[PDB]
């Protein structure tokens, strides 16, 4: 009976941080109470000033990462402030029925609706806008997100042992296809009703313009770098919405990754690259054991280092020359 | 010694549809006697008319699925009637030798052949048509299908505990490459032979026009959607086999998935969607706990909604409003 | 104290073939030294005549498997000789901080260096150039290759039951991304700063111009084809630096696979096909159970057989027609 469960509210923040949250469940089952704001908006993706007609849950590209343990209830409030021009919706992959959700949360500028659904099954899932006929456009255009379902104990390695992060960061990669003139050059539309034809055009090539974490070139880079100590664990939640992806830790590892997220599954161990599949949500956990700068990427490094899919970390501690050390420094011969 | 087995007849059926068997072997091995039909036809694979010279195993796209058990003998045979005008063969991904049995099974238009082969291991497997260097044309014209080798006691969870489907589904995902003129409309031609370089020029560019679910868009969707109720078990049984897909069920899950589709593997529960390479068949088993519209897609979902690669379930049965509920339905602000 | 332990010298072999090693330890862990002296060099990749400048490890596109057992210490002198004209480095995927080493052997023509890192991870592991600022090129140039970290007790099954191999052979397959005039023409250039800028130009696109194993289209078939006899054991690493592939084996399979290459995990059994993510190194173990011409591929087919993606072996012993036979050959009806 659910009016006698708790009821907690969570305010949200903005990826790649997470709101605070208990790992191991300090309550019974509650209906956890979510808002999120529909922001259409204007964003520069890469460092030539390239613009796109954002759809963003609550402002950001991605949506901010939602937490909440198995058999909690999920209660979002969305909303489409009269601001917007288009229709949107929300589909759960953690959700059951309803094509996610999204059958029942179609709202129009100047509407909003209130959907509840049970977490019934543990892991990290994408969440993303889903209207009828226009689908991948909201998807590509940034409206995708995800949320994390924590088993009641906590996560579990595979000999089925506690794992506790010390840290938790949320990294969202997001495809975009921005149209081009016949030269090769992107356009710049007044509204996104115009650019919508010309994006479908650009979607069916099947290849990105841009890749981008965060929602731009460079964005988890310099004084928006990850951050972490030698010792510290740490899981990164990484979805991809719409296709496959490869993250790669370079100079680190998964040391034990849920590349398709879901944690009633062992997790891989040891993991140079993981694949995550175009829809999915995965989790990686690692324990850093040397400081200095570290880049995550998609391992299509042309993707990567071409196209935007790479951050940073910034690793603080000492240095363990056992693990690894220059014998001879690069010299002349 | 194999004259002394017993020998069985099936009869096969169109996709997505599956030819009646056992789940758990009811006899000792058998060889189990196929015949298909090689038929080359006018496909029209799109709302706009699009037409490909098919290539078919059994007059479909994909060709049937073929179902045994472990340790039985497959015996198929493979007739190119003098109406065709390509040489043709088949290469099981389940058989043992001669590429799969390509290399014993080429035929000539009026030409058939008998292939047998055991089969060692249990799981879903692609075949499909592969003559020497044509072997990616044949394919990509829809020359491929599936073959289940169940465990002769049935499927197991993690837990090595039967699961028992009561409804099993066969979705062929096909990857088209129709050549196109310089403006980007697409090609006819009178026969296969005058296609075959174009479609080499298209193929070789790496990205499909059409991603379709049993030969054409829209195929699995109206009058031939998928069906099921509430509380029913589902296996669906998907193959791809050229490019990697990443199937989704929105609006529900893959419960136990094989997502590389062999069943001495523990299946990974509780999946949004999940990873079948290209070249591969996988097979993902849910029970049904909504009624309702699903797609079931290809989770690139400019693949899935612009190219073609989204079907439908329509189930029926009660709503659960403890999964999930509008609290608030759609309204003005 | 790593001066007290044994330093032992490996003379690298050029791929497909694999250095001599042991399976099970026999010697505690050790500094195992290694030199790879990087090599500029034109290659021809494909039976046109098509030309990239190519840049590599030790004169080879892919690098030189290296093989030593977990917590063994790798040391490698890496050399950039005079006669070269760029930048290199090399990142290990096995190995813990500075960007796999990359950090630390930055060499300029007419330097060396020498890293030394703590193998701590058991697997098989991509290694690669990758100079800041211009990594996806030199990747994609053919500067990539693997190590394999083998446990000190040698590879397990799911059961951790020993598993010995008699041969094994490293594929390395590589993308490259050959820039094109306007008719679609390959471009060549005299120097490898003059392709550089028309090179990222064509990695942009993201589809690969050629996907070959061992360098060149057609390098693993004819007298160069892999061998084994019906009753080996064989296991195949494969690597992918750049993108993702999904090798078969057309007439068997992977007994054993470890699709993303970490010994802790069990392997997946029984798979026709399996995915390796671009960054990743794989292994399959297969035992021969047939005698004659297998083709291992990339099952993209259009990658496999038109872009180069496809490799011969070439099996011998007698034929078993329990498991496989043509009981009527192809004849006229
Ligand atoms: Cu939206
Ligand atoms: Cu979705
Ligand atoms: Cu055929
Ligand atoms: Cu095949
Ligand atoms: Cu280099
Ligand atoms: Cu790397």
């Amino acid at each position: 009976d659910i009016s006698t469960l708790p009821r907690v509210k969570v305010d949200l923040v903005k990826p790649p941080f997470v709101h605070a949250h208990d790992q191991v469940a300090k309550t019974g089952p509650r209906v956890v109470e979510f808002t999120m704001t529909i922001e259409e908006k204007k964003l520069v993706i890469d460092r030539e000033g390239t613009e796109i007609h954002a759809m963003t849950f609550n402002g950001s590209v991605p949506g901010p990462l939602m937490v909440v343990h198995e058999n909690d209830y999920v209660e979002l409030r969305l909303i489409n402030p009269d601001t917007n021009t288009l229709l949107h919706n929300i589909d759960f992959h953690a959700a059951t029925g309803a094509l996610g959700g999204g059958a029942l949360t179609q709202v129009n500028p100047g509407e909003e609706t209130t959907l509840r659904f049970k977490a019934t099954k543990p892991g990290v899932f994408v969440y993303h806008c889903a209207p009828e006929g226009m689908v991948p456009w909201h998807v590509t255009s940034g409206m995708n997100g995800a949320i994390m379902v924590l088993p009641r104990d906590g996560l579990k390695d595979e000999k089925g042992q506690p794992l506790t992060y010390d840290k938790i960061y949320y990294v969202g990669e997001q495809d975009f296809y921005v149209p081009k003139d016949e030269a090769g050059n992107y356009k710049k539309y007044e509204t996104p009703g115009e650019a919508y034809e010309d994006a479908v055009k650009a979607m069916r090539t099947l290849t990105p313009t841009h890749i981008v974490f965060n929602g731009a070139v460079g964005a988890l880079t310099g004084d928006h770098a990850l951050t972490a100590a030698v010792g510290e664990r740490v899981l990164v939640v990484h979805s991809q919405a719409n296709r496959d992806t490869r993250p790669h830790l370079i100079g680190g590892h998964g040391d034990y990754v849920w590349a398709t997220g879901k944690f009633r599954n062992p997790p891989d161990l040891d993991q140079e690259t993981w694949l995550i599949p175009g829809g999915t949500a995965g989790a990686a956990f690692y324990t850093f054991r040397q400081p200095g700068v570290y880049a995550y990427v998609n391992h299509n490094l042309i993707e990567a280092f071409e196209l935007g899919a790479a951050g940073h970390f910034k690793v603080t501690g000492e240095w363990n020359d056992d693990l690894m050390t220059s014998v001879v420094k690069p010299a002349s011969m």
